[PDB]
Formats: structure tokens, sequence, C-alpha cells
């Protein structure tokens, strides 16, 4: 997957967006670009609205200037995306016939989202028992133990979905950087963690448990994770389920000051839904990070759950796919502005496990939906080379 | 203009909820939207959570947060965060975090064209009068308001509004200063605690 970000940075065609026109910039020196033909493409989340292709005459070290048709100006609720590739259509001595050989992409006009009425008309009963909270809208349950203030188990009919509770996550499995020269290093990244316990931190109930609304019911928790004493972090969530069945998860996250900065903040579970395919309108197709994202593309993508993790001979955290404004895998589908990652090894097992060849498929499939990630550096891996966050998600089917 | 919207919600256990949002539109494009929440608890603490979604391709927003005029004209006013001299996001440097209390003419800096000024940043909690706001914020507190500050051209003009104003807002950009004549400086949520 490396090879793909590096392909992206090295390219030789630089491009400035001034308006309708587009500047192309050309970093070679002696070779005129007689072998290279513009795609140009305008896509409104996701769906493609107009194209068109320029063939390109720049010099060497040179400018050219592309003029745009006019471009459409939809009055539909989403961002515009300009999505340029410079395509070699002749086969040379090294490539085949319509080689990409560079790629950009701009952010066009925004309409801000307009309509979204949420609930019908359902004012929901919840369960109330001693140890669960039940809530049930028509075939669809959802059950919120109140022992450990986490989705324990959501229902679509009859068959189970979640077979392990939602919960949040504030470690990623080991890195390279992190681990720099450590076997133990004090500087490096894991060993922090592991000293502020991170990985072994313990997740303490709260209460702030709310009551139904008018036309939906309203559940707000909060958590201590603390070790050995500390409170490390602490997060309220808030759980929203209305008529239409769409349930809204805000959660508010603060970090302790002294505390080495967590891994990541999201939620993790392990569905029962074993699809074969990851559909997903943001950053992609392959694999990104928050400090490795230029050469991700927005744009509405659809992976086999083979190509959501790489096969990288040492495990580690991977598959993380940022910038997902929409994804889809099987019945359910989750919206807003996050990161993700879908694969069939559990973090646990991947920190364990050594060997890719060694990895076991888990059952069902384990999802990390995190609204931050840090970066994972690289500029060197015997070092590090790398307080209040909130976060919004909506669970729709 | 702000075009007010729903979601208007209502009482819980031990409290009422508010819930609203509103859409800023200039000549038709909705530039800003906001959704409010607003918790009044049985102690009269009232906590407003508001998030703001911003449209990309406009130019980013000057501010986002609260304004008014409250009422109540006090004779200093009390916080604890950087100062006690004002400060900006791109010059809080020699801002020092302190239980910090002046005088309500200090809170406003005599430069003699009138603008944006007397702001405070990295305030956990404010003190005027009978009301505290705490949290993590930013705030301004004088008896000008920006539409006098803009008007104005000299100080020795400006004239003293009634009440006192108070912008505490979430976010601000910087102020620049690399020069003079050129520029030298999209969702968005703030938590606040209203009590007395």
């Amino acid at each position: 997957p490396a090879l793909t970000e590096a392909k992206h940075q090295q390219q030789f065609f630089q491009f400035r967006l001034s308006g309708q026109t587009i500047e192309v910039t050309s970093e070679y020196l002696f070779r005129h670009s007689d072998n290279e033909l513009l795609h140009w493409m305008v896509a409104l989340d996701g769906k493609p609205l107009a194209s068109g292709e320029v063939p390109l005459d720049v010099a060497p070290q040179g400018k050219q200037l592309i003029e745009l048709p006019e471009l459409p100006q939809p009055e539909s609720a989403g961002q515009l995306w300009l999505t340029v590739r410079v395509v070699q259509p002749n086969a040379t001595a090294w490539s085949e016939a319509g080689h990409i050989s560079a790629w950009q992409q701009w952010r066009l006009a925004e309409n801000l989202s307009v309509t979204l009425p949420a609930a019908s008309h359902a004012i929901p009963h919840l369960t109330t028992s001693e140890m669960d909270f039940c809530i049930e809208l028509g075939n669809k349950r959802w059950q919120f133990n109140r022992q450990s203030g986490f989705l324990s188990q959501m229902w679509i009919g009859d068959k189970k979905q979640l077979l392990t509770p939602l919960r949040d996550q504030f470690t990623r499995a080991p890195l390279d950087n992190d681990i720099g020269v450590s076997e133990i290093d004090p500087n490096a990244w894991v060993e922090r963690w592991k000293a502020a316990g991170h990985y072994q931190a313990e997740a303490a109930l709260l209460q702030c448990t709310a009551d139904t609304l008018a036309d939906a019911v309203l559940i707000t928790t909060a958590h201590a994770w603390q070790h050995q004493g500390k409170t490390l972090f602490i997060s309220r969530k808030t759980y929203r389920i209305d008529g239409s069945g769409q349930m809204a998860i805000t959660v508010d996250v603060e970090v302790a000051s002294d505390t080495p900065h967590p891994a990541r903040i999201g939620l993790n579970c392990q569905l029962a839904q074993v699809a074969e395919r990851v559909n997903w309108l943001g950053l992609g197709p392959q694999e990104n990070y928050p400090d490795r994202l230029t050469a991700a593309c927005f744009d509405r993508w659809d992976l086999p759950l083979s190509d959501m993790y790489t096969p990288y001979v040492f495990p580690s955290e991977n598959g993380l796919r940022c910038g997902t404004r929409e994804l889809n895998y099987g019945p359910h589908q989750w919206r807003g502005d996050f990161q993700f990652n879908i694969s069939r090894y559990s973090q646990q097992q991947l920190m364990e496990t050594s060997h890719r060849h060694l990895l076991h498929a888990e059952e069902g499939t384990w999802l990390n939906i995190d609204g931050f990630h840090m970066g994972i550096g690289g500029d060197d891996s015997w070092s590090p080379s790398v307080g209040r966050y909130h976060y919004q998600l909506v669970w729709c089917q």
C-alpha cells in the first residue's frame, strides 16, 4: 500500500486551481508531455456529474492553463469535488497503454446539508429494568447494560448483531515507530502508553442515565478509566434513537494532560454480520492515515473484506480508512465524518501475533470507528516520529 | 440573517431540555448552521452545548461564540485564565494562566481606532457581578458593542452603551500582524456552563 502513496507524492505534475481554470506545471526538464491526456471529473458526494479530457502540451519547467467548461452548480446539499487524472494513453518502454501518471483533487462549492427530519411519530416506552435499558422500535431492539454502561446487544428481528458490546478504544496495536528500539526504551511510544496503563485502563461505569422525550429515548452516560487510581480519560456519551431507527451517539472525551496522548478516540465492537464487501464514501480506496492521507481520494469506494486488511507480515493496526462521511457494511450504515478500519482480527490478536501467517480469523467482524487518531510517523524506526475531544456518529440501517 | 428552526425538546427527570438550530443565509446561500442544546438543572446551572458547521466555500468565520448585553454593570471583572492583559490565539504567548481580577475600564484597551479588543483567551472560569461561567473559552467584556466599534473611527467618539456587552467565544482566528496591507492570519462545538 505504501507504493501508491509514494507514487502520488512523487508525481511529475503539480496542479493549482484558480476558479475555473487549472494551472498545470511539469517537473520534466528536457522532455515535452507528448504522451499525456488529462481526465477531469466532477462528483457530488460520490456520484459523477460532469467530466472531460484535455490533452496536455506543456514545455519542460513550463506552465499550462486548462480552461474548464461551465461546471455544474447543483442545488443539492453536499460537497462538489474536482478530480483530475493525468493518463498516458500510449504504452511506453516501461508502462502499458492508459498508464496513470498523476492525479489531484480539490473541494468545490459545498451546499450545506438541508432537509434531514429525524423520527416520524413514535414515543418509545423504553423497558426500564434494573439490569439493562431495553428500547424496542418495531423489529429493531437495542439493549443498554446498566452495570457496564455500554451497548450490549442490538436486534434486527431475532438475529443478534453485536458479538462484542460497543466500547471505546483508546489503544492501537504496536507500531514500528512507537516501538523504536524497544523489546525497554523509555521514550518509545508504546512503552510510554504501557507505563501510563492505557492498555490496562479499566472503565468504571457512572450514571447521568436520562429517559424518553417526545418522540425518542435519551440515554446519557459517562465512564472513568483509571490505571492504579489515576483517572486517565473521562468521556460522556449521549445516545439518541429516533422514531425512524436512526441512532445518534455524541461522545465528548477529555484527557489528562500529564498522561501521554491516547492512541485513538473512537468506538470498538465485533459485529455478528460477515459481509463479502465494504462500501464507503470517503478517502480511499487504499488504506490511509491522518499523516498519510495525501494519496487518499474522496469517492464512493467498495472493496471486498479481504482488501480491508493489508497483508503486513508483522500484524499491527492497519486497514484504516479516514475521512469516511458514510459507511456501508451489510445491513447497517454509519454517517458523519470519521475514520475507521474493518477486519476479522481483533487488536488484541494483532498485538499478540508476531507473524501474519499465524493470524486466525475471529468470528464475526471487528469494527473500530474512531473520531480521531494520531499519525504513524515514519521519519525513523528507533525513536518517536509522530486534551478534550468530541465526535458525532449516526447509526442507521 | 438567522432563520429559526425547531427540534425544541421538553423536560427530563430533574431538568428541562431545549434543543434548537438556526440557519444563517446571505442571499439564499446557507453560510453557517449551528445546533444548540440548553440544560438547566435543579441547582440553576445552565449548560449550553452548541455544535457549529460552516460551508467550505465561504471564507472562514471571524468568531464562533455567543453575544449579549447584560443589564448588570459591575466595577470589576474576575476570571481564572490567561492574563491579566488582553491576549489572542496567535498572541497568547505573553498571557499567564492565573486568577486575575481587573476593573471594567481595564477590560477595554484605549486604541484610538476602535476595533475588536479586550479579548481574554483560555478563561476556564469567569466572574462578573452575580453570574459566573465555567469551561474553557475566550471572551471580551466592554461597554461598547461591536457595531459601534465598527462604525466609530476615533476612540474619543465612542460612547458608553447601557449595561455591559459580553462576547463569550469558543473559537477565534488569529489577528496576524506580518503586514498591514495583505492578509496575515469547518465543524466546531463548544460547551459552556452558566451559574450564579
